[PDB]
């Protein structure tokens, strides 16, 4: 008659490849529908279940590592027996659950999965992010091994516990699911869960290799196509979020905070490269995507020259210039950026036919006349290094 | 009876992947043992002979694309009949020599490689970064294609001409040799020869992706097994080159030059890695190289806080504290930084953790007992902002 409500509870994922963050991942775990599941997974991150495998020790997920990546379908964790310690061939083939007791360790010599229990929740794959159990290829063989998908898998449907979604941190997901591996999956960096938990909002979520700052309104995913909050031929909305994401990068850069303010305007392109329409499809619209790429190739070669990424400038430079009818004072700030970075990167000849060709394009400028002097006169104070 | 000398040419590539430049290779020919040859990849560096493929052209690799990498093996350029313009699956199939000319091509509809001529100076394929003549798998069917290889390759012994060595810019070819491919060894980016020419030593050898910058004496290959100055069981000339190496970033460093000034500590950290002997080996040096890593690891900690590169500072802050027999100063130091760096990421509980165990190991400390009080605060304005 009575049923008490317990919410799907939230845990987290800390990533580390080599040492180096990379950010925080953020699963709901289906607690109703998998409850045993849930339960496993939920004390492994916590981390205080005493463990039958050694006895000064607790069962956990930190320092275990992700052993098999696979893109476009799942990336694999949770080898608590062989995963974590050093010193094996044997990584992947190990499990231990919380209900593992000291007696099974013991006797059964020849089995390396501990605390095997039921499958729950056998639905199918078909959004990316869906938490599931590895298992050992036969019903009711959960322990400890579990994979993230990164696709629809529908081979997995009906053959794995379903027990749980990302919320936060999809775009780590996407950072372990492009590193490089060997022909079996394994990752050649070592891809770790550095620390883990129960969440709540007040943690929050480190992101290192981009940038999650809701500043100016940016409540868009990293990755374009993981998005969801408008339809992928909704061109209208798209331009508005690229807007947004641009906008959001000047408001950081203001702040001179510019490494998140080349992450934003990053973002904005891929936006813009996802989503633009063709110009058969939305005349004006198209125009409008290009002009703003042009605007985000612009402040790109800006910022990462405040980076010491002159690479970098010079590359979002080129990409600009190689456009068809660009404004010639957009060409302009273009040459002069490119020029400056082959300037840092003492390219005298290329820095001086970028600020010539800056000329060209906008004669009324004013500090360039100068610029063009200082690199003569650099590469006469070459050319008398080389004659002495 | 008569025997006038002429030297053996320079010429150089320069590398971009995705228009973003990595570098510079310059590669000495050789002449005396592979004339044609030499003749036929020096003129396609010069872009100065007319093409028999269009009328308003001239042949050159200026970009062309490398097609095929083969990571241990080698890497291949130079179809510039299929691979240098836009829309084909026949990428890798043509060739055209600077001997083609229009007729053949007319005539022979079928074939799309033109101007094939002899093997030259076939010998074995021992050292990398060796010259040598992609041919159709038959004798004198040289063309245009080539390779550079990047290991020993004794299964070409006698098979295709070898007509040259890279001799500046090793690392841009190893950069390359690194690149993701698929099955066929395809690079997924687009390598680039983006411009070639015949080199002399005033134009001068750009690297973008690392700092070959003769500042401090610092005369090593970027790649510390490349590098020819000492044998491999030299350990006091390998610590000799690791602290010149290091020296050199910390002149960088006090020009502001940061971003060089990284790379330099970078590759003394690779040296490091690659010549330190065991306890066993050599005893004093064991100590002297592990004494020179943790200052390296200081000094990156230090250099990528300026560069806005938390990450990285903390990934190499953590594998210095996780060395053993730190001295409490150099802990204290790698505790203060790596808190920086988690302080500008917002990361206040480990930022605060980390400058508590700075006063721990070293509490005359003078900045520090600041440095958590201003930490303490930032903590309770967010509770305040949650409580809001």
């Amino acid at each position: 008659h009575h049923h008490m409500m317990i919410q799907d509870p939230l845990v987290y994922l800390d990533i580390s490849i080599d040492k180096k963050p990379i950010g925080r991942i953020v699963c709901k775990l289906f607690r109703e529908k998998a409850p045993k599941t849930t339960e496993n997974f939920y004390k492994l991150c916590a981390g205080d279940v005493k463990s039958p495998l050694k006895d000064q020790q607790y069962l956990s997920y930190k320092g275990n590592g992700f052993h098999r990546v696979v893109k476009n379908f799942m990336i694999q964790a949770g080898d608590i027996v062989f995963g974590t310690q050093k010193d094996s061939s044997s990584v992947g083939k190990g499990g231990c659950s919380i209900y593992a007791d000291k007696e099974e360790v013991k006797t059964d010599d020849e089995s390396f999965c501990y605390g095997n229990f039921e499958d729950e929740n056998l639905g199918e794959f078909v959004e990316p992010f869906t938490l599931g159990m590895a298992n050992l290829g036969s019903p009711n063989t959960n322990n400890s091994q579990f994979f993230i998908t990164t696709y629809a898998a529908p081979h997995l449907n009906g053959k794995h516990s379903i027990f749980g979604q990302v919320v936060h941190g999809k775009s780590v997901v996407r950072t372990i699911e492009n590193c490089r591996v060997d022909s079996d999956g394994v990752p050649e960096s070592d891809v770790r869960i550095s620390d883990c938990g129960v969440w709540e909002k007040t943690m929050g979520v480190p992101l290192y290799n981009a940038s999650n700052d809701q500043i100016g309104g940016d409540v868009y995913e990293e990755y374009p196509d993981d998005d969801t909050h408008f339809g992928d031929d909704d061109f209208g909305k798209a331009l508005e979020a690229a807007n947004i994401i641009k906008e959001s990068g000047t408001l950081l850069f203001k702040k001179k905070d510019y490494s998140n303010a080349f992450f934003k305007y990053r973002k904005s392109l891929n936006y813009i490269n996802e989503y633009m329409p063709e110009p058969d499809v939305d005349k004006e619209r198209n125009i409008q995507f290009i002009n703003l790429k042009m605007k985000i190739y612009l402040n790109l070669s800006l910022v990462l020259f405040n980076l010491e990424r002159y690479d970098d400038a010079i590359m979002y430079a080129t990409y600009l210039l190689e456009m068809d009818n660009v404004p010639n004072r957009d060409q302009a700030k273009a040459y002069y950026r490119r020029g400056n970075s082959y300037l840092k990167k003492k390219r005298l000849d290329e820095a001086l036919q970028d600020y010539i060709f800056c000329k060209e394009k906008n004669p009324d400028d004013e500090v360039i006349e100068q610029r063009i002097e200082y690199v003569n006169r650099l590469i006469e104070e070459n050319k008398e290094k080389t004659r002495k």
